[PDB]
């Protein structure tokens, strides 16, 4: 069921630690490994809940995974490769894992099903839905293109220029994927980058994708489908999501001084570096190398004084699973902190932005929740922040919902309960141990 979790004030964090593999380069590569051809030999993996259900649905395609010491290694199908599913693929909590399997899948000619748990049940697949509906997928969803869907690819999919609506990575993602199986040239053009993992890696994997970029931003992804992937050796970073808890705890709490080693540094993946670098935070990039293909750097994080600052819409897309977190440090810094552009906050595990909005209410804080945007005003010595009675912070399944707010427990007055830490593991299982490392206090009930 659930399990509630309290932070308690702490004294300075303080160590240097290893952050957790990076999640979405995690679900890719066990996607990608399990359709190429050969072997695919993976160090660093997150093994969250989230990730080893996206390797549960591979296995069930015909890909073989397993873990030697402490590197996955798969044999691979082959492009075209994949066999149909027995039963229902079991996506969870992730929407990562469900979309871009919907469009990797749902192009081949046999019936695939697509289940997960009550978050993922209620989110908007639409998005990925309609494009596969363009290639010729027949689709089968409940009301409002919702989970449970079953998907039954044409004998020959319909090669598309898809534009995508919003600034979304899975919906680039699942249209490449389903390209991957498509005779012809698939085109995504994407008006603002996203994250980029899918594009970097399937060159990695051998595929002919390129990706063009016009002055003005916009970018062309051409895709040639049908085309041969081979196994690759994958290092993964470590990730800046992840980070970004333990990075903002450091800031908050007085005499801290954390160091995070080995964290992915790709710009679409750093807006939050940058907002509490504006913020006043002394965040210190070190070392900053190349590994596994991809920028990597260590950060040495030390408490810092923060100010309020305008977060504008066009950074959104950069740091869209930190507004949250952000939210929480903003209820320390001095002055206002507003923050635009948040509409894909709505969709996500929680509605973020009411979550986050009532969350922050129920802990003392003054803020403004807008249809598509949030003004937080902060308390710098957290005097009347937390809950004194004990009230707990409603997570709705959400995973940052209970990160952020345990962070937030750490520097209040007040201690910050959460009402359930169960769903932490999804992304996150060493959180607990990780921060408890660092001197935080942070009792599971
Ligand atoms: O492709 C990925 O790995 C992800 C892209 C983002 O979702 P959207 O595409 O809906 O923005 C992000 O919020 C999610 O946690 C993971």
């Amino acid at each position: 069921s659930s399990r509630p979790a309290t932070a308690r004030k702490s004294s300075g964090l303080s160590g240097t630690v290893r952050i957790p593999g990076d999640k979405s380069i995690s679900h890719r590569s066990f996607m990608f490994g399990g359709l190429a051809s050969g072997e695919t030999r993976i160090t660093g993996l997150l093994e969250g809940e989230d990730v080893i259900n996206t390797g549960k649905a591979m296995q069930a395609m015909g890909a073989r995974i397993r873990k030697e010491g402490d590197t996955w290694i798969i044999d691979g199908v082959g492009n075209g490769g994949l066999l149909a599913p027995e039963a229902p693929l079991d996506f969870g909590n992730a929407a990562t894992g469900c979309r871009l399997t919907m469009g990797l899948v749902g192009v081949y000619d046999f019936d695939s099903t697509f289940i997960g748990d009550a978050s993922l049940t209620k989110r908007p697949m639409g998005r990925v839905l309609n494009p596969l509906r363009e290639m010729g997928v027949q689709v089968k969803s409940e009301d409002g293109d919702r989970l449970p869907v079953t998907l039954r690819g044409p004998k020959t999919p319909t090669p598309i220029t898809y534009r995508v609506p919003m600034a979304s990575a899975q919906v680039k993602s699942a249209v490449l994927l389903a390209g991957l199986n498509t005779p012809g040239i698939t085109t995504v053009i994407e008006p603002i980058m996203t994250r980029d993992h899918t594009e970097k890696m399937l060159q990695g994997f051998g595929a002919n994708l390129t990706v063009e970029t016009d002055a003005d931003g916009v970018r062309t992804i051409r895709l040639e489908g049908r085309g041969k992937l081979t196994g690759q050796v994958i290092d993964v970073p470590g990730d800046p999501s992840s980070t970004a808890f333990p990075l903002v705890a450091a800031l908050l709490v007085p005499g801290s001084d954390v160091t995070i080693l080995n964290v992915l540094m790709n710009p679409t993946r750093t807006g939050l570096i940058l907002t509490l670098q504006e913020m006043g935070a002394d965040i210190e990039v070190i070392n900053p190398r190349l590994a596994g293909g991809e920028d990597v750097a260590d950060l040495r994080v030390r408490s810092s004084t923060l100010k309020g600052v305008t977060v504008p819409e066009d950074r959104a897309p950069s740091m869209i699973d930190e507004y949250p977190i952000l939210a929480v440090a903003a209820a320390f810094a001095e002055g206002a902190t507003v923050m635009n552009g948040l509409e894909e906050l709505r969709v996500k595990e929680s509605d973020r932005l009411s979550a986050v909005a009532n969350g922050l209410k129920l802990n003392g804080v003054d803020c403004d929740e807008g249809e598509t945007s949030l003004v937080v005003r902060g308390r710098p010595d957290g005097k009347g922040l937390g809950n004194a009675s004990g009230a707990a912070v409603a997570t709705h399944l959400d995973h940052r919902i209970a990160m952020s707010f345990l962070v937030m427990g750490l520097v209040s007055e007040n201690p910050v309960t959460v009402d359930d830490a169960t769903m932490i593991a999804t992304s996150f299982p060493e959180f607990m141990d990780l921060m408890a490392g660092l001197g935080a206090k942070i009792e599971l009930s």
